[PDB]
């Protein structure tokens, strides 16, 4: 735990537990920053739903538990504007998979977002959950900086 945090990933020289989802990529850049001098980029998308992730551990994300989620995200081009999504996936109580949304931004071009929602509800039957960051109809390459898993209510 911390100053309420589970996990802040910074992106200063290290991606920490961030990878891609879908087909795409996942590296640390310079070219933009949120907060230090990196960020991570997220590119070679194909679809919309591909993106960024990270397992979360239910040792630490308890399902049924409500938990704090932050990220800062960006683009500089590729489109006018963009809706980034926040979400959580995980695989439900009669082995399917769903997508919950944690929260949604719309932002147009060189903007860090906002993407944050302190009280989350993590649904009781989740298993193998990632948390991830898409954008609802691109396939734009994107930024993503400072995310964060954190206590119910934890003010960013
Ligand atoms: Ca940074």
């Amino acid at each position: 735990p911390d100053a309420g945090y589970y996990y802040h990933d910074t992106f200063e020289g290290s991606v920490g537990q961030w990878t891609a989802r879908g087909p795409a990529e996942v590296l640390l850049s310079g070219r933009t920053a949120y907060k230090g001098s990196e960020s991570l980029l997220v590119r070679n998308r194909t679809a919309a739903w591909n993106g960024a992730q990270r397992a979360l551990n239910p040792r630490t994300f308890v399902p049924g538990n409500t938990y704090c989620f932050s990220v800062v995200a960006s683009f500089i081009e590729g489109a006018s504007s963009t809706t980034f999504c926040m979400k959580l996936q995980y695989v439900d109580g009669s082995g399917t998979q769903r997508y919950d949304t944690i929260d949604m931004k719309t932002v147009g071009p060189n903007q860090w977002v906002h993407l944050y929602n302190p009280q989350y509800r993590i649904p009781s039957d989740a298993t193998d959950m990632y948390v991830y960051v898409e954008t609802a109809d691109d396939t734009i390459n994107f930024y993503i900086d400072e995310a964060i898993g954190a206590v119910a209510g934890t003010v960013i």
